[PDB]
């Protein structure tokens, strides 16, 4: 067995499956050869920047992560060393674990890896009854589903959910039970265990608080049992509560802007009220504003220490919680100037006030018309505007400082003045009024036209296709995206609530299949579902 | 039949044709099923924000 750092602990029945050899296996496993070997190293662990085979390290996870049931049904049934169905690496991945991680959303393989799942769920529940191997949870708290939702494999998760078997002896591990069919429409339930109510990693949290690189983030929510829980969701609840805080909002910001549009204009805040009706009003403003300002600061506070994003994924996603507590910040500095007897405050309040008005727009998110203007606004300021600074304020600050040099005596011989009305040419809105009496005038006109001729003719209309283009991406894309805008507001109005309720269950703890292993019955909280399909 | 509001006036003919079998429709046929009963529960009616078979 190789001892080395890079084939650690792989040994002669590795080989002897990897190669797809019945005969070696079955000799080996006859002379005793350890059948729950652990070959962890670093060629075999879970890494994408190095080349490796990563299959759960065990004998029996490599039979299934190969396509070689006959080897798994050795192993797991033969006398001389059977194999634990329920052993775990060092990574606590089991054998449908492995199984999840080697799917790659492609038709042959979601063949392979639904059938090996299917079979070794079916043998399991045969060799031990009362064994429930889609419970264990790897190293990292997730079960085998829990797994495949982040992982964004669609057709282990599409084949999990609506998972239906019609043998006896092992119908408890259906999750769909069709109840009736009629010609077109027939109505089935769904298990909708761990979907909703698992108090450790829900399947609708990981499709929503992935990281965007998932790759079917949306598309996951496509799949039918999802579809229709998040509609009746919606429809049931939670649309009443989103336009109530969305009015809620609306009254907040026009007592702000009202607060603020009547500030006294006398030096040196703090103000004193006088017993008079209009300051009684404005103070009330001006409290009920900076409320506003602290519940949305612990609110941000709150999302951020929750979730734990990163650094260099903290804009991609989360850029409303971001902008809302950015609007925080700036009330709150307002207030300590306030206090803190400086004019300065109304720089800070203006702020926020302006900000307030812009965030309005998180809450066009989540229609199918509209919200498609919020997320062109924010890929294009997170991409081309971000990228395209740095170009930009390389020619301008190389034409900037090229005419401050060349200029003295004058309007263009400070670098605020000259950048700004370089700024000006750029968009379109200069003067080009040469009419003053300076030496080298002819170098000053070339220099002054070719930056015309670069930045406004030519750097802004790349910009602009850029954006153009980056906008008939997602034109196509906005079904998906409301979805799943759709989805992270349910699940944020789920946590929140305000009602010491949790009535976040669909339809009744209904008993499912009355049949277990054992004696008693299992009661699920069964969802019903009535489907159409037009086909044939 | 069935009495409910949602499968009103679903009989046996209609869950006969409704299966493609010849047989059992015309045995229903020759011992007198009613063959212009109306089946006008919800679920076979005409809408649009429920799933059905009209
Ligand atoms: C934190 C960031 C990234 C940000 C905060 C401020 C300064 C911001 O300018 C930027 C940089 C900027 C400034 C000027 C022009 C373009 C970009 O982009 C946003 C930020 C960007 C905007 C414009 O973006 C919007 O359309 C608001 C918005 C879009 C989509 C949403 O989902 C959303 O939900 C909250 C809000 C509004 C401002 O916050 C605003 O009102 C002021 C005064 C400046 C805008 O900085
Ligand atoms: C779209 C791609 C193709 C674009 C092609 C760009 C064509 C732009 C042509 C603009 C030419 C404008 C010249 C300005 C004239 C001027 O303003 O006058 C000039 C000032 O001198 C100069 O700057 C030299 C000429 C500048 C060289 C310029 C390439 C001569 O002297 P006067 O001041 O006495 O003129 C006495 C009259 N008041
Ligand atoms: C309208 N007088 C000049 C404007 O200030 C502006 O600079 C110009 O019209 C735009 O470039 C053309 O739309």
């Amino acid at each position: 067995s190789y001892t080395d750092s890079y084939y650690k602990g792989q040994t002669a029945l590795h080989i002897a499956i990897e190669r797809r050899n019945m005969t070696l296996v079955t000799l080996l496993v006859e002379n005793g050869a350890d059948v729950q070997a652990a070959a962890n190293g670093d060629f075999f662990k879970k890494t994408k920047g190095r080349p490796g085979f990563y299959f759960g390290e065990l004998p029996l996870s490599l039979a299934a992560c190969t396509n070689q049931l006959a080897i798994v049904k050795f192993l797991l049934q033969n006398s001389w060393q059977p194999a634990d169905i329920s052993a775990r690496d060092s990574v606590g991945n089991t054998v449908l674990h492995a199984l999840v991680e080697v799917a790659d959303n492609t038709v042959d393989n979601t063949k392979f890896v639904t059938s090996m799942y299917n079979e070794i769920l079916i043998l399991g529940a045969k060799l031990h009854p009362t064994l429930k191997l889609e419970e264990i949870t790897n190293r990292k708290g997730l079960t085998p589903l829990a797994l495949a939702a982040s992982s964004g494999k669609i057709g282990v998760l599409a084949y999990i959910l609506q998972r239906e078997i019609h043998e006896p002896e092992c119908r408890h591990l259906s999750r769909k039970f069709t109840e009736w069919a009629y010609g077109p429409v027939h109505s089935s339930l769904y298990d909708l265990s761990c979907i909703d109510t698992c108090e450790k990693n829900s399947v609708l949290e990981v499709i929503a608080y992935s990281s965007s690189e998932t790759p079917n983030r949306h598309d996951m929510l496509l799949v039918e049992p999802l579809n229709r829980l998040l509609q009746d969701k919606w429809d049931r609840f939670v649309k009443r509560i989103f336009y109530f805080n969305f009015f809620v909002y609306c009254l907040y910001m026009i007592i702000f802007t009202a607060a603020a549009y009547y500030r006294p204009v006398e030096g040196l805040p703090p103000y004193k009220l006088k017993n008079t009706v209009g300051d009684y009003f404005r103070v009330t403003g001006e409290i009920l504003s900076v409320s506003g300002g602290v519940y949305f600061f612990f609110r941000g506070i709150q999302y951020f220490l929750q979730r734990r994003p990163s650094l260099k994924s903290l804009f991609v996603d989360s850029y409303s919680e971001i902008l809302f507590f950015v609007q925080s910040l700036f009330m709150l500095v307002s207030v300590v100037l306030y206090f803190s007897q400086r004019k300065e405050y109304v720089a800070s309040m203006v702020f926020s006030l302006a900000m307030g008005w812009t965030n309005m727009l998180y809450y066009t998110r989540g229609f199918q018309q509209m919200g498609i203007y919020a997320v062109m606004i924010e890929k294009m300021i997170l991409r081309d505007l971000c990228r395209f600074m740095f170009v930009y304020l390389v020619f301008l600050f190389g034409f900037s400082t090229a005419v401050v040099t060349l200029i003295e005596d004058g309007k263009y011989n400070s670098l605020y003045s000259t950048c700004l009305e370089l700024f000006k040419f750029t968009i379109g809105m200069g003067d080009l009024e040469f009419t003053e009496n300076y030496d080298f005038k002819a170098v000053f006109i070339i220099l002054l036209l070719a930056y015309v001729i670069l930045t406004y003719i030519l750097l802004l209309n790349m910009l602009i296709a850029l954006m153009g283009e980056t906008v008939n991406k997602i034109a196509q894309e906005s079904k998906n995206i409301w979805k799943l805008q759709r989805a992270i507001t349910i699940l944020d109005t789920e946590k929140s609530f305000l009602k010491c309720m949790r009535k976040a269950f669909r339809s009744g703890k209904l008993l499912q299949v009355g049949f277990t292993p054992d004696g008693k019955d299992d009661y699920r909280w069964c969802f019903r579902v009535d489907e159409v399909n037009w086909t044939t």
